[PDB]
């Protein structure tokens, strides 16, 4: 894919003309991967990583020569000082523009001060300064973007080289170094830790330019305004520790918030995961209270953090006002007059140095601090202990064989028990060696030593021949599946086919929809254990090496294909190869001509299968061991009258912001139109400070009120969201995954709470300063409006033209990054499989590809943004040229102050308009969080919780149930699960239920609880389910789910989350379940805060807690849905005892797979495809032995079946005829 940057001239490189052909492709349609350009030859992953590795190897060699800790920063700085110093050269010619440009504004406004129509030479020099002003604005606005691309490109090159190294080392890490760390500690080295090199370079030249820019700003400020500058510079300095104090206090508040926020999100994951449970038990009032209090405590901290961010972002807005008010509060109280040229040179210089000192210098320090942290962490990673490179193959004498002698080594040196103990064996060509030994003998470290992956501690190994390693764990990575099959080797179609069809993969390749060349899903998500096992086996067959170390490869396959390959392929093709094979399976011990047996690193015996059998020693014994969004968003927070007040406060903040500068302008005008006469200093500076304090107060009020209204929008949208998802029918959770909904509560509501209010107030603030600039120009030179409406339209269309591609680039920048981390993650898993093959050469190349492709995406991300920024800055430069020249062609009308105000604002337009547009896009893609949230507030609610027509307070009293033609179905328009269901349940009746789960067992329960309103008619004690409030039905019903769910918090919550009862009944219930000792032996007997879902509890204990809950409820109807499905037999029968003793007076519905559960049945509901076909007493149903009940009973065995039938008859006669 040719890269127009490769062969584009300087003009079409500074203007990114070379990138237009891409926009004309994105405007029409969506950009896919194949449409991205290719990365320059000097940006490939290899070239960069190899240069940096050469420098870093040189530096570690030099340091070890000096015997001092080797520095990685030195390797970097040596590798990237040539490029990143010429970058600094343009940094100088750019910040010197930023600093000199004001000194040209000064000489424009100075011609305006002494304007004389006749002196056309002064006019021409004013045009000269305007032209050089445009020159500065253009080397700042047009040429800044090639420079900024190149700075971000230095950062990209550093990141890519560092990723290449990190990957190479990760490949060469030794188990001693690897097992210490975790694959995550590495993948985060690439994900979040090397991504610190994309940004360090961005401002890494403000380390010496922020200081140097500030010194030159201060020096010019001296030469203009005497000491007066020091006051503004003092406030500007304070913004450094002041912004740092904001940062520290807001980080404290953010972490204190995060505690509450993650408590809320954990409670949310629990309520969503077990939402079915909560609805059934009718507790969502409790969890509603719990999360209402959690969110009130979190919103207190969010509102405090937002108030502080409001006072911060109002201090960035008012910053220049306080900085130029302390500056001319000092400059006028010292006998010096105010002049528009000096004022607006000073305001422009303060804008420059304020951006520099509070946003570019603090950013530079922060990011180089994180970059040094990252460099040191990668340093430690790259100094970790490596494997000893394959003991250099002595040019073989044709001897394909391996001998290990008395090898003893450790997982870790500290262990007194070595992995192996003086083990010696030699394998020569053609020998079929089956390795046998109990688990834990050191299989991993065993073959690691055989591979040479385990450094010697005792013994010695001679290795001559190629090796293919299959680990017990199969391994398959992210990439072309043919990359796995060839494992990076050259393609042989015929032998490829033989390898593929040898494992009978025709079946598996039919299991693949995309055939045998499928691009494997991310990190192998498309394969199971057996599938990856077969992939590994095929890879092994492919290489045809001289050695075959297999660690129980057949554990994932059945005997059929394993025997096929073993006798036809392994014992015929691979037996000629030196096979060292582990095997748990007896079926292939038959085929081991040579067997070698070990026990816990001890040499049991070596010999043939025949000898091992003849010795009398058993194998088993040795082995066995859009615009509705914005409207509905601003409405959810405040009453539209408060939005009118918000608009008025925004406008007044901005009007006072612009009017302090207009007051300096009027001040210059009324000092010029004078003289001896002094200005009314008290009056003029009083109004000046009035406007300044009005601007600061309105900035703070605007920020605080915008944050308050939008955080209140988040709080009200969250309340509606949660009150709608508690009342959202179970269907809305079946159609959606637990993770999708909870994402809307963590990520989306974090945007609405934390970032979207801030991003949106920053957008409004920068937009209103943009409009202040535009309107000052349009109000001093009204004719400017005529150029605007082209620019506006152009801008608008440009912004339409751009955002089409730069949303398909920002999507390619992100959809191609994940492979970079995925290849690392996968290679880390099968690093032993890799290094068994000399393959650090090729897998390095696949990672080089992945990194190159993501660097193509990042190259387009870097360059489309610079294209758009070049054109936005050309818009702003046209603005500056028409306010700079358009003013001088109008100098008869305008006086000094007017031009000062207008142009000083135009110069600020530069960059501030770009931030306006960035923030507009940020809002417009963060308002998808708002749209994706308001999607939930408006959501179909299930029946009301409380109707006005209520049953008697203690209803039901008899526990009678009436089913009449009740049909149920997961969702309207879907398949039915209950079919013409009709049945009576008398008071205190015991009715078992048999059927398939979801074929009518659970659906009938859901209909009973009205999870989804069913067809037909359900009465209880002459009262219908559907016409009564959902709680008034569910609360008075008690149920035990298939899986009993515990909720984090106190045992009292799990027992009585309303605290409507006393501790006496709680302990009665806990004694009934005989967990009384289990809890009283805990520090918090009634306040025992359990682990996550009681993760320190057994399934039986959680089931017993649910039993205690049901006992406490004392409802007249009990429901059990396969509660006896995942319980131990002993506590199972104990629970049966408790249920049959306590709930005797209540009607009981039992849904069980164990038939002991139903011997007490008064009736049994047999469901065939959801139809209640047999409805009688159990033994009566057994009398018709053609009954399905009889079939299922016999399916457990005729002995137990006959015993159960006799017991059923006995209980039948015992009840009916005592
Ligand atoms: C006013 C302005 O936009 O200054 C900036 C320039 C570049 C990036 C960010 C900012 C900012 O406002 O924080």
């Amino acid at each position: 894919k040719p890269n127009p940057l490769q062969d584009a001239n300087l003009c079409s490189r500074v203007f990114f003309w070379w990138l237009n052909p891409l926009f004309k492709i994105g405007h029409k349609r969506r950009l896919e991967e194949d449409d991205m350009y290719s990365v320059l030859p000097e940006d490939r992953s290899q070239h960069l990583g190899e240069e940096l590795q050469g420098f870093w190897d040189k530096e570690v060699l030099r340091a070890e020569n000096d015997a001092q800790k080797p520095s990685l920063t030195r390797a970097i700085i040596k590798c990237y000082w040539k490029s990143y110093l010429v970058l600094g050269i343009f940094t100088l010619i750019e910040e010197s523009a930023k600093v000199i440009q004001p000194i040209f504004l000064g000489k424009i406004i100075n011609y305006f001060e002494n304007y004389d129509p006749m002196d056309s030479v002064a006019l021409n020099t004013a045009y000269a300064y305007a032209t050089v002003l445009t020159f500065c604005t253009l080397i700042l606005a047009i040429l800044h973007h090639l420079y900024f691309y190149h700075v971000q490109c230095a950062g990209m090159r550093l990141r890519v080289a560092m990723c290449h190294m990190i990957y190479r080392k990760a490949l060469r890490l030794s188990n001693m170094a690897m097992g210490k760390t975790t694959t995550g500690q590495i993948v985060n080295l690439l994900s979040n830790d090397v991504n610190k090199f994309d940004q360090v370079t961005v401002f890494l030249h403000f380390l010496w330019a922020g200081p140097l820019q500030a010194i030159a700003v201060t020096a010019l400020l001296w030469m203009e305004i005497g000491i007066s500058c020091l006051a503004g510079m003092a406030v500007l300095i304070i913004l450094l520790p002041l912004q740092s104090c904001f940062g520290k206090l807001f980080s404290s508040l953010r972490s204190k918030t995060a505690t509450f926020t993650d408590a809320r999100i954990r409670t949310m994951n629990e309520v969503i995961t077990g939402i079915r449970i909560i609805k059934m038990y009718a507790w969502e009032k409790s969890f509603s209270n719990l999360i209402t209090n959690l969110r009130k405590k979190e919103i207190s901290k969010i509102l405090r953090s937002s108030c502080l961010r409001g006072m911060n972002l109002a201090s960035f807005f008012s910053a220049s006002k306080i900085i130029v008010f302390v500056t001319f509060t000092t400059y006028v109280l010292l006998g010096s007059v105010i002049t528009a040229s000096r004022v607006f040179v000073a305001v422009t210089l303060y804008g420059a140095v304020r951006l520099t000192v509070t946003l570019f210098f603090p950013s530079a320090i922060e990011r180089v601090s994180e970059a040094i942290v990252s460099i040191r962490r990668i340093q430690t990673f790259l100094l970790l202990d490596e494997i000893s490179q394959r003991n250099r193959q002595l040019p073989s004498d044709g001897k394909k064989m391996v001998h290990v002698q008395d090898f003893t080594a450790f997982w870790d040196k500290a262990s007194e028990t070595p992995t192996l103990q003086g083990l010696s064996f030699t394998v020569r060509p053609g020998e079929l060696l089956a390795v046998v030994g109990p688990v834990g003998a050191g299989k991993s470290s065993l073959l690691s030593a055989v591979l040479g992956e385990l450094a010697p501690s005792h013994g010695l190994v001679s290795v001559h021949g190629r090796i293919a390693y299959v680990s017990q764990q199969p391994w398959v990575f992210s990439g072309t599946l043919r990359s796995n099959i060839l494992f990076g080797k050259k393609y042989e179609k015929e032998r490829y086919e033989k390898v593929i069809k040898a494992c009978a993969l025709k079946k598996d390749l039919q299991l693949l929809e995309d055939g045998d060349l499928t691009v494997i899903g991310d990190r192998g998500t498309t394969l199971s254990g057996g599938q990856k096992a077969r992939v590994n086996l095929a890879r092994a067959v492919y290489q045809d090496a001289d050695i075959y170390l297999l660690d129980d490869p057949l554990s994932a396959v059945d005997a059929e294909v394993s025997r096929h390959l073993f006798e036809l392929c392994i014992c015929q093709i691979l037996h000629e190869k030196i096979t060292i094979l582990v095997t748990h399976q007896l079926q292939y011990l038959k085929a081991a001509s040579q067997i070698l047996i070990l026990k816990d690193g001890k040499m049991v015996q070596k010999g043939t299968y025949t000898e091992f059998l003849k010795s009398g020693i058993d194998f088993g014994s040795l082995l066995k061991k859009g615009f509705q969004a914005y409207k509905n968003y601003f409405r959810a927070g405040a009453h539209w009258i408060v939005f009118i007040f918000l608009i008025l406060l925004n406008t007044a903040a901005q009007v006072a912001y612009v009017l302090q500068d207009w007051w300096l302008s009027y001040w210059a005008n009324k000092q010029s139109m004078l003289n001896t006469e002094k200005l009314d200093l008290n009056w003029y500076l009083g109004i000046y400070s009035g406007l300044t304090v009005a601007t600061v107060l309105f900035g703070i009020a605007r920020s605080l009120l915008v944050f308050y209204v939008l955080v209140n929008s988040s709080q009200t949208l969250h309340n509606k969201m949660f009150e709608s998802i508690l009342k959202a029918p179970v269907l809305f959770f079946d159609r959606n995954p637990i993770g999708r909904i909870l994402n809307r509560f963590s990520k989306d509501i974090g945007h609405l709470d934390d970032l979207l209010p801030l991003t949106f107030l920053d957008f409004i603030q920068t937009l209103l300063q943009v409009v202040g600039v535009v309107s000052v120009a349009v109000a001093v030179i009204p004719w400017i409006a005529i150029p605007l409406v082209p620019l506006g339209i152009i801008f608008i269309f440009l912004r339409r033209y751009f955002l089409e591609t730069s949303r398909d680039v920002k999507r390619l920048e992100s959809t191609t990054r994940s492979p970079v981390f995925s290849h690392l993650s996968s290679s880390l898993q099968g690093l032993w499989t890799i290094r068994a093959y000399k393959a650090e050469e090729r897998c390095q190349e696949l990672f080089d590809a992945h990194q190159d492709l993501h660097s193509e995406a990042w190259f387009l991300f870097l360059t489309t943004s610079r294209w758009f920024a070049v054109r936005l800055d050309a818009i702003c430069a046209m603005f500056v040229i028409i306010v700079a020249f358009g003013s001088l062609i109008l100098a008869k009308t305008l006086d000094a102050g007017q031009v000062g105000l207008a142009l000083s604002y135009a110069l600020t337009l530069m960059g501030m308009f770009q931030w306006c547009v960035r923030q507009s896009a940020e809002v417009e893609n963060m308002m998808i969080s708002v749209e994706r949230v308001i999607e939930y507030t408006d959501l179909e609610k299930e029946a009301p919780w409380e109707y006005q027509k209520r049953p008697p307070p203690a209803w039901p009293h008899e526990g009678v149930i009436i089913f009449d033609n009740v049909n149920f179905m997961y969702s309207p328009g879907g398949p039915l699960v209950l079919k013409h269901l009709t049945a009576l349940i008398k008071s205190q009746e015991k009715v078992g239920i048999v059927g398939r789960t979801g074929a009518g067992k659970s659906s009938l329960i859901s209909a009973l609880f009205r999870l989804s309103e069913p067809e037909g008619k359900i009465w209880i004690d002459k009262i219908l389910t559907t016409e009564i409030g959902l709680h008034d039905l569910r609360k008075k019903m008690s149920i035990i789910p298939q899986e009993p769910v515990l909720f984090t918090g106190t045992m009292r919550k799990n027992l009585d989350p309303f605290n409507e009862h006393t501790d006496e009944e709680l302990w009665n219930a806990l004694q009934e379940v005989q967990l009384k000792e289990t809890i009283e032996d805990l520090p918090g007997k009634m306040d025992t805060e359990l682990a996550e879902s009681g993760s320190n509890f057994s399934v039986g204990q959680r089931q017993l807690v649910c039993l205690a809950r049901a006992i406490l409820r004392k409802n007249q109807i009990l429901i059990i849905d396969e509660a006896t499905a995942n319980v131990d037999p002993r506590t199972d029968e104990l629970i049966q005892k408790k249920i049959r003793e306590k709930f005797a007076h209540c009607t009981v519905l039992t849904i069980a797979h164990r038939l002991n559960t139903i011997i007490d049945s008064d009736k049994i509901m047999v469901l065939d495809s959801g139809r209640l076909k047999e409805y009688d007493e159990p033994y009566v149903l057994l009398q018709n032995k053609e009954s399905l009940f009889y079939k299922m009973v016999q399916q457990l065995g005729k002995a137990e079946a006959a015993a159960l039938t006799e017991t059923a008859k006995q209980v039948y006669f015992k009840r009916n005829y005592p």
